[PDB]
């Protein structure tokens, strides 16, 4: 597997629920960047070496992703609720001194940041999503056209081991149809092809597997939930946010995304970019621009 | 393929419509029952109820179009051939070839599609109608919400274009079908089915052509049927044929919405009953379906 965050330091953060692996790099505040399904840390490899010219950037594999440490799950998908992600999150910030820091998210990850911000909105100074509604309005929306687009949400939240088993026949088939099949150009030109086999051998992992779909169960239930009492609640977002969605991408397919994280928060700017799903690597100097800019 | 004979008594016919040929099991004698099977099951489906029918009706006991033993046309950008309409103009053509120009129709799951869709583009084929734990395609759609998309994920799963569901099913495709017909019992698990029945549904799915051809059913499912169906919602077109609405307690009929009132609004003479069961009824409850298929068909 290549290095593709040349000059970045490597660290595995110690947290109650397993370690963190992150790549480190630059100078000056604190930013932590969350991958998302079917990634990990290295699909920020095109602008988080911009970031780094700025920010003490901290390139975090997703609990249970990646090569961070894999909690066993429950009846319940505790670990892998993004309640749970966070506060593990927080937990490995807070091993490095970071108690308020800039987050950007990007699918799963933005999932973690956006439910981070509204369970502990102390410990974020600027927040990012990329291609994301909350996962309530995904669900609220989930009529036929929707459903038919984003049937791996309905899917994958299978009870196991009927997703992972399907999955177990040809891991390789899946990872890239759903990396091609979420671009703008739908096939896998957009991507470094090192940072593919980044996620074709993580997808490779029949316990990786298993964490992504349990990470999708929490994401139909546990996920949903905390979502709907904040939403009935009224519960917005206070921290000043960025919502960067692709023209082409899944948050646009649903719903107009600025209208919609403008009842989630109080203070949001939203941007598109021409690309699809995979913003940081599909069009990776207008998204790091466009992060550069919000949290400078 | 060493399977087993279900159907005692019943004789087996090789049907040649202009689609293709319709395996089917005949047996008894008397007015002609037509008898449709669903998804990921075959004719045999029928083996506990069709012999108490076959005291009243001379029942045929056929395999839907790609399905089980019989042929699988083509299919097309549109999957017009496992397109409901398609179906039951297949189905039409296989009864016109044994004499049968008028007959009543016993549906269950995808076969009930291919029956109602039947009784609205041909009434005048239909005696009388059952359809056993569905509603229709567009009431599915339409009702689509976070339940229904995790209860019914499948109709969104199978309907993605090829091969992504063809690849995923052929990951365990052996577990896929049991799990699918463990899953909508009332059990739970696979002990309401005969285990020579569940090595017809087997041995089917481990046909890839034919997984094919059900993901390409439930593409059709997906757009051409539930087309063909808002038409007729749009138009207001009701069946007119007699027809019954049997549903399991535990089905997949009652999660969204009541079946009984649901029907009222595509037919005009429509009676039903909750079955204790899940979804496959002829063979979690046997006795309850075959009975009330008897006294609603005589």
């Amino acid at each position: 597997l290549a290095d593709l965050f040349p000059g970045f330091g490597s660290e595995w953060i110690n947290t109650s629920s397993g370690r963190i692996f992150a790549r480190v790099g630059g100078d000056g505040p604190p930013l932590l960047l969350l991958h998302g399904f079917p990634q990990t840390h290295v699909m920020w490899h095109r602008v988080a070496p911009k970031l780094a010219e700025r920010f003490k950037v901290i390139v975090a594999d997703l609990p249970g992703y990646g090569w961070s440490d894999m909690p066993e799950s429950d009846e319940q998908h505790t670990p892998y609720t993004k309640r749970a992600m966070a506060k593990q999150l927080i937990e490995a910030m807070e091993q490095l001194g970071h108690v308020h820091f800039a987050l950007a998210g990007h699918d799963r990850g933005a999932r973690v940041s956006y439910r981070l911000a509204l369970d502990s909105p102390g410990r974020l100074s600027k927040l990012a999503v990329l291609d994301i509604l909350p996962t309530y309005e995904y669900w609220q929306r989930m009529n036929r056209a929707y459903a038919l687009k984003i049937y791996h949400w309905s899917f994958l939240a299978q009870p196991a081991p009927l997703p992972e088993n399907l999955l177990g026949g040809d891991p390789d088939f899946y990872v890239k149809a759903k990396l091609a099949s979420w671009t703008r150009a739908g096939d896998l030109s957009a991507f470094d092809p090192r940072a593919v086999e980044h996620y074709r051998i993580a997808f490779a992992d029949p316990m990786r597997r298993h964490v992504m779909c349990e990470d999708y169960r929490a994401g139909a239930y546990a996920d949903f939930e905390h979502d709907k009492i904040d939403v009935e609640a009224g519960n917005k977002i206070p921290v000043p946010m960025l919502a960067l969605w692709g023209a082409s991408g899944i948050a646009q397919s649903a719903a107009t995304p600025l209208d919609v994280w403008r009842k989630w928060a109080s203070d949001v700017q939203g941007a598109p970019i021409e690309s699809g799903h995979f913003l940081p690597e599909e069009a990776p100097d207008q998204t790091a621009e466009a992060l550069v800019r919000f949290f400078s």
